């Protein structure tokens, strides 16, 4: 059976109110990730015990230490625009992941191919090269602290979701590599989340696929339906 699912979100006061009042009637880890400036309020306000707060993109020893001290134990790293806009390479992302794990963080590590990479049939090579870089900086025990988020760059914010077949093919390819390079025990416990134009309507169908363990989506009222779709 699948490991514990995750639903992560990547008028905020009304939004925190809505989440706080939501009964979630199954086992799922919910995560709200936000920029430094909003962390303090999110932690002050978000009290639902099935939710944790996550930082994003911290890459400095002292910054990570400060976050942990403040009670932040999760972090999202390597998200799409980090790579295609800011210029974080596969190795920079991998180093940030290694540092975070070393500082005691649960890490949602993001990987995914661009439109051209997809169209030219290079999804597998790109995505696997990205995760291999991450794996290079980790030891086996570290994977207990890692969560993989697969997001086709062409599906992020474009309104174009991957089909269930596309998502499943990508997740299975990732899990098979983890199984063979890291170990089948690690593969079986690893959460691989899908992200990119997930909504209330399409999430539950995606979750039905063998290798989908949850979602990364925007912080919006419909995230509640995304949480419900994780079963
Ligand atoms: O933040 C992401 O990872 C996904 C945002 S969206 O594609 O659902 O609009």
């Amino acid at each position: 059976s699948k490991p514990q699912p995750i639903a992560a979100a990547n008028s905020l006061s009304e939004l925190i109110d809505l989440f706080n009042s939501t009964s979630i009637n199954h086992d799922v880890q919910c995560v709200v990730a936000s920029t430094f400036v909003h962390l303090a309020m999110t932690k002050e306000r978000l009290s639902h015990p099935k939710f944790v707060i996550a930082a994003q993109n911290a890459g400095n020893a002292d910054a990570l230490a400060s976050l942990k001290d403040f009670g932040v134990n999760w972090i999202v790293l390597g998200h799409s625009e980090r790579r295609w806009y800011y210029g974080e390479t596969n190795e920079i992302v991998a180093d940030k992941v290694a540092a975070a794990v070393a500082s005691g963080f649960m890490v949602i590590a993001c990987i995914g191919e661009t439109l051209q990479e997809r169209e030219s049939g290079r999804t597998a090579v790109v995505v696997l090269t990205q995760i291999a870089a991450i794996a290079k900086k980790l030891k086996k025990a570290d994977w207990a602290k890692v969560v993989i988020a697969y997001e086709p760059v062409w599906a992020i914010g474009t309104g174009k979701v991957a089909t269930p077949q596309q998502a499943q093919e990508a997740h299975a390819l990732i899990r098979s590599w983890v199984s063979s390079k890291i170990g089948a025990d690690v593969a079986g416990e690893l959460r691989i989340l899908y992200g990119g134009s997930v909504n209330g309507k399409n999430a539950r169908t995606l979750y039905q696929q063998r290798d989908v363990n949850g979602f990364l989506a925007g912080l919006k009222p419909e995230f509640v339906d995304i949480i419900k779709a994780t079963q």
